[PDB]
């Protein structure tokens, strides 16, 4: 069972590396964040 | 804009109608559930 | 669930990053904006 | 002036004709509803 | 509140982005213009 | 070389013949109505 | 050369035979009328 | 409804844009010209 | 040879003799029914 | 109505555009030529 | 946001529904099991 | 095979294996390799 | 409404209703009408 | 075929056969099946 | 409540009327035969 | 060539794989069963 | 529930009726032949 | 010299890779098997 | 086994019927040719 | 020009890189092998 | 095994058939020419 | 190696065919010009 | 006007930040070096 | 004045960066090599 997921509302650029997307997701009260594989979107995750 | 989303862990088959996927997601402590477009998965949603 | 969606009327080009589409949607009396997955269109959103 | 659009949360089955989807959308405080052409979803619309 | 629709009689090329189709429709006494997704036609709209 | 068209909101079933679709469109303040070719929808038309 | 063509505005039924479709076209200020191949529509023709 | 139409006799190739087919129709004593949807033919329209 | 649909034929073309006479009145040499649409198709040189 | 139609005999290729079939069909002593939509046959026509 | 993952060694066929793969993974000392999206493989998951 | 999971601690792009392998051992894994296309640091440990 | 079934005894194309109605009554039905498009003799009787 | 009629008690859209078959049995029919395109619950019984 | 269906192997033409197709199906030890709606095929039926 | 086929009367769900529909058809005194192409129906077959 | 199928090598035109396709298939050492539903191809069949 | 073709009677799942379908077709006394592009069916082949 | 395939090099037009493409492929020392379904290409086949 | 082409009969899974597909095709008496662009199949090539 | 390829600099229109594009590439000192699949471009090829 | 690329400053409309775009780039002191695949822009190239 | 653009020929790895790409482009006789949005390519820019 | 393109025959891995693809292309008697945009293939270029 993976965590929930919602695209970041504060991430401005194109998700290349994981640490930058995690930093923006933590502002949105998420526990982690990673880049989408194809569209390169910053996806925030949290235990649901 | 959306809310937190995750695939259903308890949905048995193909998601075609919404009520069967909604009832499975509410049992998983979610608020709603809808069918994915192509693979017809039962995606559970809840406010983040 | 999701918010109410509509395509932007003032967005100039191709939706590649979020900030250019969010600002164009906010000027259209919306609350947020994001890019369409394939056609890369600026989609304006706001709570129904 | 296109309306804002969102998929119905209450329409159970597959959208084939307009009246059943329009009934579920108007019940959700929307002004109209129509079927998607390929996937046959019930899309609710209301002015915005 | 869905608007009517008629293909533009003045659009000289292929509907690739929205602004040039919106401007060509306003000159035809229409209120909005959008591109058809497949054939890339400029479709004008107005309240009806 | 066409009129402004929009799908009917009151037509109950499948558009097979023209009169039943034309009557529902004139009631909707349109001038004429015809069946769509493939999906068999009642399309209301009126001069732009 | 080939005659100009337009679908009949006043044909009530399904274009099964040519005599009934031809009579309706002449009442619409046309010279002849024939049934379409697939969708069984009453097409009206006149010199051009 | 619609205007009486007939395929152009002088348009040289494939109908891609509207003005090139429109000009070939006005030279054939017509008022407008548009491209057919799938076969991409130059169709000449004029008021009946 | 050349082919054209009949304008004088009143109904569905089931047999050939009814369509053959209707085409001869149209100054054609023969008339036969289409395979599927059951139309009276006149033929002439 | 319609004009008398017959498949062209000189033109042996596949009817892609209208001008090539309209020209070669006339050289068979007809008045017009066009392409069939599906089979792309050069169909001759005359009154 | 994801657990430790490996393809099942005891799942015979192609993963279509979740219950068949989940039962095979638990017998392999795993906590869950889900189908891959494209290749439809039975992937077993357990907390790292 | 082993149990696989993407590294939570690798900072950049997985260019070579040793840097990702060390970062996975600090996450209590036994090995790590680069993803073939996206160049991610995937940690591996025996299940 | 009534229960519907295509006539098994009607010989040809359903052009007018009375010929199809007579054939349906012989099949222990109450009425029969021609279909819109295919012109079939469809029998009707109360379920 | 058997005498068919659309169900007057089936509320939604016919997708699977069991839910429509039960509605037709309550309507004094023997079986029920979905229409192929419109997905309507058709009730069948021996004429 | 249908019977066992199989397409005729002896019908030589297009299934226009039913008596010609029913006769050819009886020679194939089938009890009945009817025309298919769209493709106009001779379909032979018999109790399963 | 083909066998006599009739849609299954006891198949509860939707035909994705052959074994589930084959067992339902053998249960109905048929010899084999397969999934239809589009509507995913379970079709029972047996030698005529 | 079907026989082995391969398209005819010698069928000259469009498969409209069955006997012309069956004749060309039997000469090609097949037992039967029928038309393809849409593309109107002559398909030869023989027991595998 | 194209081989004859028939759908597999024994292949359970959905044809994604060739080895699973080739193995099932070989057990059915066919020489080869492959996946269909769109519907992902297992099709067996052997010399006619 | 399946035959080796290569597109025809001498076929002049658009592949509609099989005999024109088969004759062209045999003129190139292939054994058979067929028309591709969508783009209508003349494809030659020959045992590898 | 282009070589004769046939899908590999022995390639295990998804064609990501070329050398794994080349080695399998050379073993099958072909000269080279490359991956199909979308479906990622191993295609064996050799002079016709 | 594909030849060295470059788009034609002199081909005027949309590549439909091979001879017109092949003739233009021979003028440009190439050995062969074919039409691209989707965009219908004239691509000149020659041995590397 | 690769040349530099800049959009044409003088190309008026939409890049459908290559010859018009290549000629417009030579007037801008470039060596070649070609259309973009999707946006149909006239991209000029010359040795950088 | 717009500056010419070309991918770097000496930048050895994947770009993430701008300064490393600018230094590589200036060595290649360019005036600036920015990195592509998605593919992370070091693109060199200089006035045409 | 563009060059001729051909995919590398000897590039073993995924085309991530350009210098590795250039080396593989120069060994194949090409002048330069770059990575493809979507499929990340090593394309070799040389003057025609
Ligand atoms: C040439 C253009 C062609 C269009 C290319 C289509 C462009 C395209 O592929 O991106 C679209 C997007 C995928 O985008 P992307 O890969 O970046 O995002 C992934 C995707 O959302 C998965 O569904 C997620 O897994 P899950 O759901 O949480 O389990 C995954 O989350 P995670 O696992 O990483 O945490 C995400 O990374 O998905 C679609 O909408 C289907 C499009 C339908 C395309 C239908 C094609 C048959
Ligand atoms: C590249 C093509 C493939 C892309 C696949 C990408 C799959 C995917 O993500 O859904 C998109 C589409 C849904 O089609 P569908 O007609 O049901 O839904 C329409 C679609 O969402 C349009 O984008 C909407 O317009 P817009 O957004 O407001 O502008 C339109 O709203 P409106 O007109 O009523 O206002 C909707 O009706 O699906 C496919 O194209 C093929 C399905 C594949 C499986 C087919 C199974 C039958
Ligand atoms: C091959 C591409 C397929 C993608 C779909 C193609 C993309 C798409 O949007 O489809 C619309 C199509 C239209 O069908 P339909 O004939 O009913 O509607 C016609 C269509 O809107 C034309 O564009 C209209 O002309 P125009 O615009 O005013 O000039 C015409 O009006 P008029 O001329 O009579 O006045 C209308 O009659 O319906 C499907 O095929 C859905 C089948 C889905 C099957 C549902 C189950 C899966
Ligand atoms: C791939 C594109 C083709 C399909 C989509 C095409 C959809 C579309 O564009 O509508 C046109 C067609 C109307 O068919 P229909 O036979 O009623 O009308 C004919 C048609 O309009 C021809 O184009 C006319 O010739 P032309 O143009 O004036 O020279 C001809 O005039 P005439 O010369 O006889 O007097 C008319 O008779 O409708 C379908 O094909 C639906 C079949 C699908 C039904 C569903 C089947 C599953
Ligand atoms: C195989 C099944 C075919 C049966 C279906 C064939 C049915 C058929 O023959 O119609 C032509 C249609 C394409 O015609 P196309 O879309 O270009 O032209 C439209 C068509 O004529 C409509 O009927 C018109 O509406 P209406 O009627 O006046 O109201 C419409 O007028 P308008 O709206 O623009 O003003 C026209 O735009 O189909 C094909 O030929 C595709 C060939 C596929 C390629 C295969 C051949 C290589
Ligand atoms: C059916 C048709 C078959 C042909 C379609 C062939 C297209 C194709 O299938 O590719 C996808 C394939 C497997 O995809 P598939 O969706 O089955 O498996 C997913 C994939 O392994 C992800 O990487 C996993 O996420 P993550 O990494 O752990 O975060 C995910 O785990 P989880 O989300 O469940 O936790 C898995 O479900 O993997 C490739 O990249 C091959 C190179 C692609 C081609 C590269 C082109 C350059
Ligand atoms: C192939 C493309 C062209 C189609 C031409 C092919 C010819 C064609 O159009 O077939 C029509 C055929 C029968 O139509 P037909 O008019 O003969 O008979 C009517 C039909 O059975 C309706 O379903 C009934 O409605 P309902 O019982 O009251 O609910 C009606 O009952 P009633 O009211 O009289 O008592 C009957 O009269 O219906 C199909 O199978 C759907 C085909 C899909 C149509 C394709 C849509 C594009
Ligand atoms: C979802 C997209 C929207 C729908 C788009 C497609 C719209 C469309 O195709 O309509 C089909 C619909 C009936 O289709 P549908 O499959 O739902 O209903 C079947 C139909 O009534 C047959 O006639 C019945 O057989 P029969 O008669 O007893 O022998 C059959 O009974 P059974 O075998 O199950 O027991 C029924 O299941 O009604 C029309 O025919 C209108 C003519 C349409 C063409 C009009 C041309 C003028
Ligand atoms: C995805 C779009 C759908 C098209 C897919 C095509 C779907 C397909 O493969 O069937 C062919 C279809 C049916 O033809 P047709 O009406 O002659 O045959 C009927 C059909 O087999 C039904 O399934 C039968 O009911 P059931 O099964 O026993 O319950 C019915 O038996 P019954 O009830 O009378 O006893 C039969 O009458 O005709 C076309 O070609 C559509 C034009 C397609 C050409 C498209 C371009 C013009
Ligand atoms: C538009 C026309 C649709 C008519 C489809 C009518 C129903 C139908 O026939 O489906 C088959 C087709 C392709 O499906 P698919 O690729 O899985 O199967 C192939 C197809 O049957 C070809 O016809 C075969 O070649 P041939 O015949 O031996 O020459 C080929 O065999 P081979 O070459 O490998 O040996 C098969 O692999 O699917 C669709 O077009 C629409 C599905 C999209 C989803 C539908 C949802 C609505
Ligand atoms: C969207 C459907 C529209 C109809 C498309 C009908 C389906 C269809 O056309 O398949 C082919 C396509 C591409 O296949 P793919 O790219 O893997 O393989 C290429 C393809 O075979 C080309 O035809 C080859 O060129 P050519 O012939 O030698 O000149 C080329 O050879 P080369 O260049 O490498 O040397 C091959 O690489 O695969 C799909 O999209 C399946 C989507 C369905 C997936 C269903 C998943 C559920
Ligand atoms: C669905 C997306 C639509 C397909 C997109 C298909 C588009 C395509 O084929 O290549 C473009 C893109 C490269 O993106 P990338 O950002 O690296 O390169 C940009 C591109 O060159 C633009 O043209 C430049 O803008 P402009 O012209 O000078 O104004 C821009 O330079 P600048 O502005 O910074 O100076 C460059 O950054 O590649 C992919 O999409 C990766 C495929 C992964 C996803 C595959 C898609 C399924
Ligand atoms: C229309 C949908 C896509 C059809 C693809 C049909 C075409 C096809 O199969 O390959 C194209 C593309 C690979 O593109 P890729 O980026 O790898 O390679 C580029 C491509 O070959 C261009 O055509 C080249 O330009 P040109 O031609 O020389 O001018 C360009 O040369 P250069 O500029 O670098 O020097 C190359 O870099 O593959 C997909 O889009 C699959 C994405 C997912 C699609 C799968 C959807 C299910």
């Amino acid at each position: 069972a993976k965590d929930c997921k919602r695209e970041s509302n504060t991430f401005p650029g194109i998700c290349i590396t994981k640490p930058p997307c995690r930093k923006a997701c933590i502002r949105e009260k998420f526990t982690d964040g990673h880049c989408s594989k194809i569209l390169r979107r910053c996806l925030c995750t949290k235990p649901c």
